[PDB]
């Protein structure tokens, strides 16, 4: 019912999602300066897989504005697991009620783009790549 507007960020190893301040937010071209602010969360389940489903093991980070999704009550820079704060500047300190969540079976996930001038995390390539 619930889930990401956005595709996830893979962090290829054993080191947390992180960014430089003013760093992070996924581009949305359907959301004003003032929304640019939001939380990546690890996803906990893991991948079942299938015919021709073969995705990454490496663990997912999923993006959701402020005052959205499963930590929609924590506030910015809350201290929780596996929840890492984004803010890009100019944002307002709201919640984003009026973007909210994406319902997986009507919208498909926007894929998760970053603006030029971004400092990409550790593991953003897959091993064996870089």
């Amino acid at each position: 019912n619930t889930a990401s507007w956005f595709t996830a960020l893979t962090i290829h190893g054993k080191e947390d999602l992180k960014f430089p301040r003013g760093q992070g937010v996924p581009i949305n071209t359907n959301s004003s300066p003032d929304d640019q602010i939001g939380y990546y969360r690890r996803a906990t389940r893991r991948i079942r897989g299938g015919d021709g489903k073969m995705k990454d093991l490496s663990p997912r980070w999923y993006f959701y504005y402020l005052g959205t999704g499963p930590e929609a009550g924590l506030p910015y820079g809350a201290n929780k697991d596996g929840i890492i704060w984004v803010a890009t500047e100019g944002a307002l300190n709201t919640p984003k009620d009026h973007i909210g969540t994406r319902n997986p079976a009507n919208n498909a996930a926007i894929v998760l783009q970053l603006p030029q001038g971004t400092t990409l995390p550790k593991g953003f390539y897959a091993e064996g790549s870089r």
